[PDB]
């Protein structure tokens, strides 16, 4: 039994906007849970974020997590953006809502419930788990069955 929750995530999109999907593997309690869904019209950035959201919202209790992902998008947000966006009420320099605020807020809400350690990996050098996430993400993108109601073109 592992003493830390381990999450692996990836997302993929066939357009901008186009069919996308995500794959996330969660090692928790003593089980390995795999999550994957496809959206008819979305973006690659929204799928990377959606993959982390889904895994984290699957945790019912406060946990110690290690999230491994190659998303530059998540990495940039976690490390350079989110802290300053919160100070600014989630507005850009020109006072408009930040792009994908819906998902960033939803991620934020999940983050604050656990003790997380982020593992930024190189796509070309991932764990077999990262590689499976991509497979899942790809498959999902060829069979979308959900609507990304949050997706906008505007902001």
């Amino acid at each position: 039994m592992l003493k830390q929750v381990e999450i692996f995530t990836d997302g993929s999109c066939l357009g901008n906007p186009g069919p996308g999907g995500y794959g996330a593997i969660l090692r928790y309690r003593g089980r390995e849970k795999t999550f994957s869904a496809g959206y008819t019209r979305t973006t690659n950035n929204r799928m990377e974020l959606m993959a982390a959201i889904v895994a984290l919202e699957a945790l019912k209790e406060h946990c110690e997590v290690i999230l491994s992902t190659d998303s530059q998008y998540v990495r940039q947000g976690i490390t350079q953006w989110i802290h300053n966006w919160k100070k600014r009420g989630w507005k850009t320099a020109d006072k408009k809502p930040v792009k994908n605020v819906d998902l960033w807020q939803r991620l934020d809400a999940a983050l604050g419930q656990h003790q997380i350690k982020w593992e930024w990996v190189k796509g070309h050098a991932g764990h077999p788990e990262n590689e499976r996430c991509a497979e899942l993400a790809r498959a999902a993108a060829m069979n979308p069955t959900l609507e990304d109601t949050g997706y906008q073109v505007e902001v």
